[PDB]
């Protein structure tokens, strides 16, 4: 539900992120686990770091980070015709990690806040609107997988 002018604006702030995608995922996931940390405990892995100063010590977390980005790039660069990529996403989150589909809420916010956090002045009205509107599209998408599932919700 974006227009082929919205898309090429996410994917062009997309590239900023490619610049360095493990530098912007770990800081998405810093964010998402300091302002929600009932999230961080859904990770057995990272529970135990529970603070900002933490988790940035952690090379496996920016790597987690780095999965995320790369996962979420690939989807984006379908521009909607994610259907394939979602799926499997949508139903390993629900079913084998519990995800509240507020936590993708938070993740998508998170993303915004780190692209202004790292692009200060950079990441424009326009290219913020059309980013919303994707990651909405996406979290949506997931959404109506849950309730396939009857997960949450
Ligand atoms: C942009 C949104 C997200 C993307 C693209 C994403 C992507 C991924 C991918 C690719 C994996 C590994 C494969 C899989 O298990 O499906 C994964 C695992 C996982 N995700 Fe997400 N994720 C997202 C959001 C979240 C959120 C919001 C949470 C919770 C706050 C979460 C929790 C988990 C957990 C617990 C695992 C298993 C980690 C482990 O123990 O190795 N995810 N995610």
């Amino acid at each position: 539900g974006l227009s082929d002018g919205e898309w090429q604006q996410v994917l062009n702030v997309w590239g900023k992120v490619e610049a360095d995608i493990a530098g912007h995922g770990q800081e998405v996931l810093i964010r998402l686990f300091t302002g929600h940390p009932e999230t961080l405990e859904k990770f057995d892995e990272f529970k135990h770091l529970k603070t900002e100063a933490e988790m940035k010590a952690s090379e496996d977390l920016k790597e987690h980070g780095t999965v995320v980005l790369t996962a979420l790039g690939g989807i984006l660069k379908k521009k909607g015709h994610h259907e394939a990529e979602l799926k499997p996403l949508a139903q390993s989150h629900a079913t084998e990690h519990k995800i509240p589909i507020k936590y993708l809420e938070f993740i998508s916010d998170a993303i915004i806040h780190v692209l202004h956090s790292k692009h200060p002045g950079d990441f424009g009205a326009d290219a913020q609107g059309a980013m919303t509107k994707a990651l909405e599209l996406f979290r949506n998408d997931i959404a109506a997988k849950y309730k396939e599932l009857g997960f949450q919700g």
